């Protein structure tokens, strides 16, 4: 009834494009079915978005208030160490969100340890992969019940 | 014949879009309409442009150039710390600039102290909201004329 | 026994102890009993650890790889931001870890940002109140099957 | 009425000497006395205050508390940068107040990116001429109607 | 059975829409035709691209994967500085690159020596104008062979 | 009736055990004596602790508060510099503390400058030797009243 | 041949001016009227001074030194982190000084945490208030005797 | 005369997963070539290792009361952590050789710092357990 | 038709004042008629000034462009490394200026290695004690010509 | 007085020396001799020089500028990081250069990515193995043409 | 030829040139002799080499390629904290060494701190004297097996 | 007796090369018999010595230690910024030194501000073209009777 949004960065989309082995076989969309179909099995919405372009995403963000999302969970890939607009777009609408990566961040290049978002966020989830999205709803779904 | 330009980077338009508590309440127009009035009674001609997408607020520097615009004001908020491009812009047209901020950006956190832009702008106004937008414009004309 | 072994940090064992406001009302023990009641519902056991002494938790990690244990769930507390002890040894077992926190992490005072364990863990959850350690015991026992 | 004192900083009492193209055809004369002429058209008794010295300014402010004045605006810039005693007696004697700077002072030295008052500062003018401290007085007096 | 994809960045399309000495006559399109004719005299098929857009790059670079790209020589321009994800775009699809700009990236300001890029292409070439284009694709012929 | 809790951080039951060569005779047996009594000769009770063990000192805070302890005089002495753990403890028993210090700690190293517990203590006395707790105890006292 | 002298920084004119609690009731000259009360039952002498100028103090510490001034208790107030004048100036006469603060400096913001004075003074006491002064007082009786 | 040997955190762990990371070797094992040593140059050394700062801190204390020349440590972990050490180590002001089996320098930067290191005599690091015997030889000869 | 002016900063007047050395007796008073001695021996005019109060200082160089002036030999002492006032008060009357220094600025603490006036002065001159005016004046004489 | 002259710094000397592929085989005198050879059917004269000692870099480039020599080509390697010397003899001299590495610099040890050369350079090369060098030569080779006339 | 070969910088000539315990009166010529001496017992063949001028070493460095050396046991010095060219000799030639240090430089200046050889070295030692040597040699000796 | 030993870094060479308008014609050659005029009139022994091998100068710092030299007048030119090597070779020898730069070294690139000799120099003079030189000397020439007493 009250929609959950989850929002995917830049490359996300190229997710799965040269298995067997780079984490092959594992896809932007296999992802967004299984967070819609765990956000449908305790009944609450779920939208996902994705696109190279921070414009795009900040848009979403401005549309998901006015859609009335309770709660973002955002994976904001690389934009979440340049973005502060993309801070400043979660914020300026006040909704809560969880921040999502697949990878450990921490255990990347250290410009990847800085965060935009981390901090006003409830809570965040790095290197969980697929799963930190499902937990990320998880602790959603609850949040408000 | 003359064009000044206004420019507003992400999330500005989102002004207004809760308003209790007593915060202030005003749109990314209240300012837009507050400017083009004050732009004509003084025989220059304005326009203004705002999205969240960098590539536009280029492109619309570029047309510039053909166009024959004379001095830009620009509130790129989020943008001012993270756009170089953005700066790349207004240097490539050698179309000179003033920076203007709604909030006073020194008062919040460190990472809004800096700025890819305020040090080519001809000057910067911060902290007095709208009012900045404004005490430009008057300071644009009293160059051109 | 599938031991996963659940290591709380000092100061842990007063929470619940001004009951209305502060961190409010959840005290050590009641997230040990959730935590063991997840842990029998997979069939996996899990034993759990505190202490105010950090030599106390260093020994502890210790014993948890005589004892062969799969994985630490460990929510170091205030030993993330100063312990490569802890770190070393997490390592030197090389029994793979998720950190977790129960306030977000990033939210508090910048010397918090700092974790002399998150780089070289699994994955981190943080600002999900106890079910961060839910969250952790189920990645973990999906990777152990 | 209701007073507003105009507090200058350091070397501003100097001068457009050499003035055809040095930049420097106004003097400080020529701002006190537009600016007072600029209070008189809002019906404020407005003082100012020029001083090379920290400890008169300082002193000024603790006058300007017992005289109950309203609102401050001070362009220190030598001694933004540098003092907390002027920041301490702005904040000791919680009168609101402005920072003004004729040049943009980002596009300088890198060391004038910083201030000890912009931030407990209402707002910041820099980069156009003394047009900015018009700006300013103006502000300060809308928060006086 | 090879192509070249050549990707001009951000204010890279201006080049001689200001004539007289900035950046004189030669053109974004004279070059283009040159490598077009440089590429052909030796049987090699060879695209252009351009854009102020971070997505749109980010966007075609991905389309390249797809249309059997051997090698980029790409001009970010100002996006080295600031996206990431042009770096995750470029390393996404894998297809070795190579770094042109015509100006002398060091000579400038100290946030041009930063590049999201640099460190993970084939090489870069910065500082020798069009012929930069020339020289990469020259390599570029030579690479696939 | 009031019990006011003393507590020596690490090396300071080593006071008095090189006595002519580094600061002097005096003791913790006799700072804790002639603490005993000027408050029993105003009487309040007093107790007394010192450990070298984090734990320890994190677990005597612990048992003050349960003790109904007012107010706690301590000297964490290296600790200060280190636990963010010892800063948790007495944060979590919220006992108003007196951070004490015999030596001069700004005189020292540049670690020493930086503290996990001064920005929580009520005040901070360093230096003054012994007398510092007097004043402690003191100052507490007329807080007790 | 004993004499105290006490110097108050810049603002601590202003002690107690709005007594509903800003801070209290307690006045500079209470201070100096409790300390010169408290130095006469032991045969002591003590005069005191307060200014808001770099200089008078400096003058004023240079006056201590022919006065024969034994010791002297010191609030610079936010001279301490600027001023490295007056820091030469009380090496330069030489008499041990004990930093007093009413506030718990380190409590504050960052730039209040560096001081050019402590690592100079014998002791700092912070955030204990006016007790202070008498405390420093106190302490400063029995070295001098 | 007395050498007093510390090892802080997790070096109890030496040679626990046997197949080439790290190897056969063990804490008990340096410690019965370093004894040795000591006994090979007429002198009672003692070993103490404590994941514990607290044992670690009253061990140096003791050691100040047993007339303790010369401690040859091993912080592992607590250099880049524990001025506690320090302090306890200057308020017996009992001098120190500072010993690490990998090279601090070619591993995290957070390595790299030490709070010790500047107090010490001198340090070690990179070359395996040899670093305690060198540091004893060293021990060894500022005592004879 | 020249003159030249020597600026002392503050706690100059404090030379000599503990007999032996570390200067024994050789005071600022000495210092003085030595500079002028030397002046009046090479026919310039010239007139020496010392203040503990930094305004006095800079008001004294504004009296500079008053009177005269060609070239200000300047040992700021502690506002060197402290005031941009004095600064900007050397470059607005545009007098081109030395700086000189008694002790040697680069081998005391840290904080005393950044120098306001340096990168601007035609030279600069430190840990020369007295001879370094001297010198000053020296390069002077043999300048305006 | 047209002659162009290329610069090899510090270990360069070293290409192909482990025949294997830690590098290939190339070495410096082939990338020259390959250089001098397109200097020929231009018609232009060219030089080149390598040395493992900062001071004779600086010396051989105080020597072009007696040479009359117009340009210069420089693989400075491990210098660019830490000679000021290097950069105040190019800058001492006037003579405009290229700056080309054979391998991508900004790809390894952070301290790496400093340089006391690049700036002050025309224009600069990294990544390109050899070829570098021939791109700066044939870039070389126009820019003695344009910049006229007299 | 050699199969060790020790590598002195700059300055280790100095060793024992000013001996009445301005240090102790050994030379480089006896710390070379010592490490000779000790290699003779192992049947190793050592080579040394000191100069002041870098290229000599890596012209050197570079010769040991061509020699066959097998270690390199290395005290650059100076060097250590400026050369990148040393560092380039070593890696370029591929061949392992161990750094040395005669005084602890960890309690020097912060300056030497830095090093540009200690992360590519097997080991370092620091502050035991030439005893350091030995222990390098007595390592790489039992290695070279 | 008393012998003042000014060390010109790398690149000084280069004075008084492009000549028109640009400097001037004044060379390193010039500057040195105007110190050695100098140190001559006030019965002073004063060498010089220019490199653009920095191991040419610390070799020749060790040379001065044991020739005596009480004091070291030096323009480390760009190694000042580099050379820790030359630091601890003026250390090591504990020769007192000045520092003297041509130019205002804080006036142009901010490396140019960190010195490896200033700090354990007894001063530093920068900005006054060639007479700073003169003025060091000057100072070094009274420097050598000071307080014991004499």
């Amino acid at each position: 009834s009250s929609t959950i949004l989850v929002i995917h960065g830049p490359n996300l989309n190229l997710l799965g494009k040269r298995e067997p082995e780079v984490y092959g076989h594992l896809t932007l969309d296999n992802i967004n079915r299984q967070l819609i179909a765990q956000a449908e099995q305790a009944s609450i919405t779920l939208d996902t978005f994705q696109s190279n372009w921070e414009g795009a995403i900040v848009d979403r963000i401005h549309q998901a208030q006015t859609e009335g999302v309770k709660l973002i969970i955002i994976n904001p890939a690389a934009l979440t160490h340049t973005s502060v607009a993309l801070r400043d777009a979660l914020l300026g609408v006040a909704i809560p969100f969880i921040e999502v990566h697949l990878s450990n961040v921490h255990a990347r290049e250290a410009f990847r340890h800085h965060s935009y978002l981390s901090d006003k966020a409830i809570g965040v989830i790095c290197g969980l992969g697929a799963k930190g999205y499902s937990f990320a709803l998880d602790y959603a779904i609850e949040k408000i019940q």
